[PDB]
């Protein structure tokens, strides 16, 4: 009971799993890579080019996958893009490892020399980086736009990629990270692709509470309410009790006047447009349309700490002590019907630490892989702005670190230098790997781009899909930040050093 | 409809399908091999070290399996030995196949090297063959004795083989070939292996026919008849009528004395010993026991053929025309009860051109294997004085047939020349095999083995699994016929290279 | 009741099922092409490049689809070769014709443009055929070596072509055709490959009736018998009545008198081997025997009638009437063990009307392959025997035809001229598979080609799979018979034709 494999087959099985999720996403490698339809069992299809979210959502169900799964799951984590050169790393590092283990070069001696040389490819990776400046914008708009192709050329439009660095560079905080969720996407309809716009502001789902309130106001002062604008009833339980009919009027006068207050406070602070949290009473619409002042109820809490963060507001829980430099500061605040569905656009703030990317497209398939292209150029102009490192792409500053790993085994004394020349060899699966999929000869490519490496230059040599021939990738501009590539041999390095190290599988059910 | 796999799945399902059957022999391989026990559905079980029975007696129903299992089937068809050895090339053939496969090289460009390689391992080995005579007792005892260790060392006793060189010698028909077929292989129980003779006669499995016959006849006279010693009835219908009483003992003893001509008419020729394959009549049995003639009834086609090689007799169908130099002659004919069953021995002959192998042992699947074990045997005794040709073992003829290949792929230019590499690499699997199952360290030898056969000498050195280091075993006495070699390579060679064109794969039901 | 496709389904239902089965095929085509692998429920595999052997024993089961394979079915029928051509170019006539129905172009005009077409065609390929005489060996060799190729050109050896064109001319009945069915083709293992020969007699699946017959006869004289050496029983119901019983040693010497008068009268005519269509008494196996007479029982009807046309001998009913000159002539007559089976070889005849090719190789289906590239390989031989007329290959023809039927399409007037130039668009197809199946750029080669039989020359340029570029075919020794291609374009032309037509299809079940 149940299902065990025993050494030689239980680490053929593995190897094998590994392998083979790795050539599922082989194909979508490079700007002249495919993309793959997915069906679940609802019939509710996704198309895409990202490599994690294919791994992610298809049912993946033997364990050694699962776990090779993983390497993609935290590259879309911790860089945004890099998820498909992950993982097809750890196929060929899979792949390398049973050609010795066919040899019989014990698995111990694998994994030692699989670390040894991951060590080094990390340490020769800090050499080979460039050192770029945080607000290097013309440098950042390449790293924008070599991420947005390879999920192709035709959404890789430059004024795209120009609109992504702006949103990125704006939601820095100072000192001096960058947040990815400050960076709100929004996907709405239209006859777009192009009509993709940077919004500096926030986009709330609600419309007014009153119809009798405004539906456009100009340099507006936008107040934040986590209160509710109701009546408030005491938190040890109370009841009124009437005993003459004149004290009836008396209550209810008593109550409104109660609402008539707080928007006589709200209007003290010389705020125009609100947003509160909570619910808003009926009479208290009816006396905030009265003095002009545009309102909106049951805000989700998410996107009240967007705007708060976005017009320069403070989320204020007592409307008593609502002072009037808690208000924040809007160019324009309007409520338009965009793509059937009426919002309230809160848009042209002055000093934005939140910003909203309104995404269109025409059909929502379209739309929803845009969206995937803008998530993975927002995570590689953040780690450029984080780290301030980028490295050559098209595999180039994989061909270099290749060739400076092969000459590092030689001056390796013992099996595990096989281990090693394995690893450099691996790594070469990505020029390889962009080559076929651009249709061109890829060993003849290989050899070109690796013997334009030796001796000094270029080490910024690589291939371009376009052109056909080796180019010199920086002047190009085709460029990745550090974090890709470290992160990306990290993960398939630590991965594959575990599988390697079992030897008994024990599968139940 | 209804199961098709494409390209790189149809080439995976193949290769990955021929590796798995390639491991299934892998363990039995060389002197210090281990058997393995073969059940089927009937419970009867086969323990086995003979890598063609094991395929063949075990349900396979992978179609590129059972492709491959036809590398064995016509090794032990056209040799007798080296079925595992066939089948394990044309395993590292398939893995390394594949590695030039995932690299892109074009399957055709696989098998135009991988053809080009196995052309000049061929004409390769047709030099570094010894010529030897076909009567070179010692070297054939050798070569006797390399084949019964590789199924176990304790199996390859010293007077088995000089039992087996003397037996094929005999049947040898000048000039000048070895029929298999002529060495009939007998298997009886007893407490024995060492009680295993060689029988210069035949077995066969009859008793004497009446019982007053005498039972042990000294340089007998042995006549073998087609023909039914019975009444001989016309072809054309006829049918008797008796009218008279007195004419009834008239046809009777008409009918008997016809019978009594019959028996008087083999007595004419000398013979005191007779077989006759059809039956013979109740009457002529007690003619036969009054003049001392020991006969036997219903004797089987094949053994009739047997006697006739053996004893130097004709095989007579008309009893009439049985001259007297029409008999055979031998030393002893006797009827004894070798292991329960009673048979007749027909041993000691002068000049056979037939030869029984009683094999003993002291449990039916004891004998069964011991019988394999000279299957093989008689397999390369043949060979060698047929071919007159040799070769070194214990893997020492695949390293230097390996090192030979390698400098030979350097004079090839195009990327054919990887293929011939890889078939190069492929051929060193036998030595790192035999390694591995003695429990050495297989890549450490495998080297000291490949440094010991640079520049001029050895080329006759390989690995001893006893010694533990690498010996000259053309002087340890380790040699196999020239067939065993050149069969495996050409039969591993042209089957790989077929599953290596497949590309689409059809299966139904 | 119960399935109809009306119109516009029924035409994309039917050219889909088709262009469907032509695609299944499309990449055996070439040189460089590749293999199929087969399964049944069975669990039999075959593994060929053969384009008809892969449609007929596969189930197809769509009514269209089982018309297309009609054309590859008449095609070994008619030429032997070119079965994957036919086929390729019936998809791609299919495809051609879909593009001007969704133009609303009438099937009718689109059968008539298709006929006219090919009609053109036909005219058009006598005038670019070459004029060979039937015995221009060398260029029967490069025939019968271009046809060996495209199974692959690992097959295509030198030695075996010269053999093939000898055995074709030998079986040439004067005046003038070639029978398929006089060359012999027979299927044994062994090393080889390279050690099928040509036997200059036939083989009979027979051994000697009486092992007491010699086994070797040097310039012998063969009798062949259709009639029973038995006792002649009468067709009117006979009886034998015997009362005396001195009479019943009459009837039996009598009987076998008639016996001995029979084997005594085939010495008579000087015939020291015998084959015998029906059954031989045992009586007269003995004497024959004794006369030195190698005879065989039950010889194959078919066996009989390859013997009598191989040797020069008569196949005689009546043993009385066998006169001296019946007798046929071989060099030698050997029952050898080949492969295990022992057979009688009849070989080395003078002049020879039916001829044995013996196939050899290492496993059963390597043979079979083999078998199947030496079909071909005849079929063609003959096809320039008959014919005397043959054309260039490499898909070179095809672009000559193709750019011819363009020109003539221009002095057309009416819509038919749109199927004509679709007729034309789609005989290069050929061109362009070769193309895709060496792996070189398809498009880019068939404008090199085009170009460059623009004009007068070269009209024999085509591409070259090995060389990479565009060279001249008939320097370089590719060919074809004429019968190869106006079969395939005339098949293609006439089964499309009838698809065409239909406009309704009606299914049961
Ligand atoms: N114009 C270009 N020329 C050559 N290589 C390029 C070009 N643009 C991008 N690349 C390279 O193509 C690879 C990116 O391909 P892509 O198919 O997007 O996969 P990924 O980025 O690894 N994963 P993902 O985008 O998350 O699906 C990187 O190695 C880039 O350096
Ligand atoms: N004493 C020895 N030392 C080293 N190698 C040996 C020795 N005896 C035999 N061999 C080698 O061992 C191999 C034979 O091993 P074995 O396990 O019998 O398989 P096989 O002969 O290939 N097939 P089979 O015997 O038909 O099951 C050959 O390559 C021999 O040359
Ligand atoms: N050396 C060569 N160079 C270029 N074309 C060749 C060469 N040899 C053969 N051909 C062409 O390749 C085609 C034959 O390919 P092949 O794959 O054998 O299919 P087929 O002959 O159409 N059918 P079949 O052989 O019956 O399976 C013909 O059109 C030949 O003229
Ligand atoms: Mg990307
Ligand atoms: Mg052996
Ligand atoms: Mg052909």
């Amino acid at each position: 009971n149940m299902k065990r494999y025993m050494g030689r087959d239980a680490q053929r099985m593995n190897i094998l799993a590994g392998r083979i999720i790795a050539e599922t996403v082989r194909s979508t490698l490079g700007p002249k890579g495919m993309d793959k339809m997915l069906v679940d069992d609802l019939g509710d299809v996704v198309v895409t080019n990202d490599g994690v979210t294919i791994l992610r959502e298809m049912s993946v169900e033997h364990p050694a996958a699962k776990m090779l799964i993983e390497v993609a799951k935290t590259q879309e984590k911790e860089v945004g893009d890099g998820t498909t050169t992950a993982v097809v790393v750890a196929g060929e590092l899979l792949r390398k490892a049973e050609e010795l283990l066919d040899q019989n070069v014990h698995p111990t001696i694998v994994v030692k020399g699989y670390q040894a040389a991951a060590q080094k490819a990390q340490e020769l990776l800090k050499t080979i980086a460039c050192e770029v400046g945080a607000q290097d914008k013309e440098i950042l708009t390449k790293i924008a736009m070599t991420s947005i192709t390879g999920k192709g050329a035709e959404k890789a439009k430059e004024k795209l990629a120009e609109i992504i660095v702006e949103a990125v560079s704006a939601v820095v905080d100072d000192e001096g990270k960058v947040d990815k969720d400050l960076i709100k996407i929004e996907k709405k309809s239209g006859a777009s692709i192009d009509d993709t716009e940077l919004i500096k502001g926030v986009l709330v789902d609600k419309e007014r509470v009153s119809a009798q309130m405004p539906k456009k106001v100009t340099d507006a002062k936008i107040a934040l309410l986590n209160c509710a604008i109701e009546i408030k009833e005491t938190e040890t339980d109370a009841e009124i009790r009437i005993t003459d009919p004149a004290k009836l009027m008396e209550f209810i006068e008593q109550e409104e006047k109660m609402l008539k207050d707080m928007v006589a406070e709200i209007k003290a602070s010389g705020a125009n447009v609100l947003f509160c949290q909570k619910g808003i009473d009926d009479l208290a619409q009816h006396y905030l349309a009265k003095e002009g002042i545009v309102a909106a109820r049951r805000v989700k809490k998410s996107d009240m700490e967007k705007l708060a963060k976005a017009t320069g507001a403070n989320v204020i829980t007592n409307i008593k002590d609502l002072s009037a430099q808690d208000l924040g500061d809007a160019g324009l605040v309007e409520e338009r019907k965009i793509s059937g569905d009426s919002m309230i656009f809160v848009e042209e703030c002055k000093h934005p630490k939140a910003v909203t990317m309104l995404i269109r497209g025409t059909t929502e398939h379209v739309i929803e892989e845009v969206a995937r292209a803008v998530d993975d150029a927002v995570g590689v102009v953040g780690c450029t702005i984080e780290d301030g490192r980028i490295v050559s792409g098209g595999g180039s500053t994989e061909v270099e670190l290749s060739m400076k790993l092969r000459e590092y085994a030689e001056g390796i004394s013992g099996r595990e230098q096989l281990a090693v020349r394995a690893f450099a060899d691996a790594l070469e699966v990505i020029p390889r790997t962009l080559a076929e999929n651009a249709g061109l000869d890829a060993i003849e490519i290989l050899v070109k781009v690796r013997a334009a490496h030796a001796s000094n230059g270029n080490k910024c040599a690589g291939l371009n899909v376009f052109t056909g021939a080796v180019e010199d990738m920086c002047e190009n501009g085709v460029v990745e930040p550090l974090r890709v590539k470290t992160q990306a041999i990290q993960s398939a390095a630590e991965s594959t050093e575990m599988l390697l190290r079992i030897d008994d599988v024990i599968a139940a059910e």
